[PDB]
């Protein structure tokens, strides 16, 4: 965490243990790629020196398979940057954006504030990219209600997947309304046939979750 | 969290990690709509800038299905406000109450103290509205004791549901006394028939929980 | 938490999040009535303004059924106080002891220090009363070793119950020695017959736990 | 926790909530007697006023059966002290060592620094004594690998027990080498027969754990 | 944790409870040897006096079997040092590197800064050595997908093992590509045969995890 000194200097303070205990808890249960982890990182990532944004992503417990796909995506993002930006004095080298060469204090210095933004942007871009592919959220069309699961659950998984897929929001909407009836368990579908009637694939989630989860 | 400066200025300090770790733990187990989460938010929501009251509701892990119904309810509450309050210089625009346009420091400023109250009021109103409909608490009449569950459990679920339903407190009372015998497992009902006798549907929970959970 | 100002004033500081995370964790697993929660509250309840002692009891996650019986016991304790103390200027009204009328700062003021003590005394008295009746600890005579449970477990449940029952300590002692053999599983009883011999119902727990849990 | 004032005075600061959350978490899972709890207490017990060393041992959740055997052992240790030390002005009375009579500030005072050491010594002595007898660690000779458990597990339980038993370290060593083959599951024993050969009861744990846990 | 005084002196501050609660949580679930614990230790080990780096390794809950193999490896590393460095005034004795003789303040002093680095280097070297042998990560060739586990899981275990084995990174790469198809469950293998075709043992994990985990 970059610390702005009273003199206006920038100093490096280690990420407080409490912050990791929050990110890690979300990481192990919801998943490292999981939207939940991405939001958490962003809330606290504003003041994090590039070096930390990478180290903290590494200190996260478990999610080893994900930390593999991500590490690859980050490398690909770096390749795009080196290709997009030919080496130049103003241009920041991939290492500077990674911050690997710099010491913690050097990363905190004002010159690398642009670098921190780029590193966070790659990490967040990478986390999102892995999520649509790793399928910890999953592929929506495939997600279907387990007989044991409540329609509230099927919706939770379906909403995650419909959100994860990189598709325009209009289409997400259609997917939420149409897929909820199609992939749902037959018993909810039957109950929705009795209540929703034709609107079964035209109704909103609010109308539907009330229909099967209630009664 | 709005910070009152010694100069009397208002500054924005990020919600401390410890606060999230408490809200999140209650969120994942009891539920985001769950009365427990609502109380927690309120205890710490007094000093939260509108922007946070929304962001913190978003950083909460899981409860994706609920975060869908809520997001809709908040939008509906905004529609009521814009309809109730025609746009005016004194009137706060929905965005100002959401705080989306403002920077964190701007939200903390004294002018938007009214906005924070309205935003908290919508969030808390929305959480309560989703709870009666999502049925994480459930529909009381439907709640019934699982043979495995103790009468203490059936009461815990029944009390949650009887509280969640938006009905006058007198009626809640009648529901607590009458429903507890009706939806309870037969074995407790038989035991209560032997001890409570006629008052089975007239007795209080204290009398009843002593009857089946004890012996 | 009442804060004694350097000027000697009393100011209200919110219960720190860490304190709740401890009380809540004990609350959900051991139980709100559970002796464990009662001890925790007492350690930190010394500096808590009456309003908090009630609000914190309410912020506790789960234990909804218990929070019902308690709320009733607290009301009964208030009825005893109003009956015991006829209204008078010196007399503190039930509301003042509850602190419902006062603002947080008003509760912290020196005048209501007596009120905080009374409120804590009712809460702790109420928690103890609910425990003997709710039977989260249970009725000792009924507690018996599940075949799966170790004699160490049966003792843990039996000791909880023998302690919970409102009986003079001499009798508790007799119950601990006699009940441990009687309600224990036959296999431990047989093993104790072989080692303890006649003293089976005269031996201490130390002698007995060594007998079945060991070998 | 005794606080050394800048003036050199000693003041009493309550054990921070974070410390309990660590001790309690270790307590409920590993066990109150468990070596793990004993080490934790010692790390933080250096600055704890006798009163706390007892109160904190009491605030620990669960382990009710253990808190019974310990309470007895502490009483026995007190009996040894009163017998060993005839009452005298220099001699500290059992109550002073327990600190029950003193207020928190009085316990923190320099005069009772010797008392805190004695109280910690009894608590730690008591915890160790209960552990060899309670058998939460268990009796080594009895510990045997469950077919499901890995040889890594059997070693974890066997090492705990061989350590718990109050025997000279030389003998512990022999027990670790000999018992590991004898109480282990036959399948590991067969595999060790194939790899260790004669040294089966002469090999070290490092050699053995590599033999069955690996391959 | 060594504290640099404003005077430039070095003072010893106890490891904050929050740090242990993070290390312990990672320790009990992922494992003490687990790469996750090693990274955590390193992030916070920079300012830890040798005495702590050992004591903290000891305060870690559970992993008793591992704490045995490690304790042996640390002793072996010490033997290498005493053999590599003949005793000399400049040479640091094994005890000084362990810090057992020194008081906490003495360890924090500047003279033993070299010792702390050596102690951390042995601990980290020891943790890595135990990991390849204990097989909490396991032997890669042996790791195979359980029918229940997802190909995402098999990859998580396989990647851990391929990383743990002390082999040059080129070979790790070949192992990741070849082993993933070979040890995977037949159903994923069949699906990969249909999609990957010949590249089944030439494809990358990104290509493969998309193939079976998706669809």
């Amino acid at each position: 965490p970059i610390v702005n000194l009273q003199a206006g200097g920038r100093s490096w303070k280690a990420v407080e243990s409490v912050v990791f205990q929050q990110l890690q808890t979300v990481a192990m249960q919801h998943g490292l790629v999981s939207e939940d982890f991405e939001r958490q990182l962003a809330y606290y990532a504003t003041t994090w020196t590039s070096k930390d944004i990478l180290e903290v992503l590494a200190m996260m417990p478990g999610n080893r398979a994900q930390k593999e796909l991500i590490q690859g995506k980050l490398n690909e993002e770096a390749e795009r940057w080196v290709r997009q930006n030919p080496p130049g004095p103003n241009v920041l080298t991939v290492d500077q954006i990674m911050g690997v060469g710099q010491t913690n204090q050097q990363a905190s210095q004002a010159n690398m504030d642009q670098a921190r933004q780029i590193c966070l942007q790659w990490v967040i871009t990478a986390l999102r990219s892995v999520r649509h592919m790793s399928h910890r959220p999953g592929n929506p069309m495939l997600v279907k209600q387990k007989n044991t699961e409540s329609y509230e659950d099927f919706i939770a998984r379906l909403l995650e997947a419909i959100d994860a897929e990189p598709v325009t929001d209009p289409i997400k909407t259609y997917l939420k309304v149409t897929l909820s009836y199609t992939n749902a368990s037959t018993d909810c579908q039957k109950q929705m046939d009795r209540t929703l009637g034709t609107r079964v694939q035209q109704a909103t989630v609010e109308e539907k979750m009330q229909a099967c989860r209630d009664v």
